């Protein structure tokens, strides 16, 4: 299995409301270089927080897993 699975991907900052992101879907399974690239300011820190679980999720199913 994907050690990033993440299907609604619903992050946020503000403990109530004001989600910062949301609709993220990626399964990335281990052992796969993925380089990301994007403008600035365009939910790479944030996403790169919510990862290791730094952001609050709203709406997200994310089942963490390793070998
Ligand atoms: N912990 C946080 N709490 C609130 N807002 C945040 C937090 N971390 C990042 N943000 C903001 O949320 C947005 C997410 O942007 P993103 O994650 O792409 O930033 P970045 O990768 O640092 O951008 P840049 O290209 O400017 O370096 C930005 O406006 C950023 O300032």
């Amino acid at each position: 299995n994907f050690c990033v699975q993440i299907i609604g991907g619903f992050f946020t900052w503000t403990p109530d409301g004001i989600p910062t992101l949301s609709n993220i879907t990626i399964r990335i399974p281990r052992g796969q270089l993925t380089m990301i690239v994007g403008q600035v300011g365009c939910g790479k820190s944030s996403l790169l927080l919510a990862t290791l679980g730094e952001m609050q999720k709203v709406s997200g199913a994310v089942f963490w897993n390793s070998n």
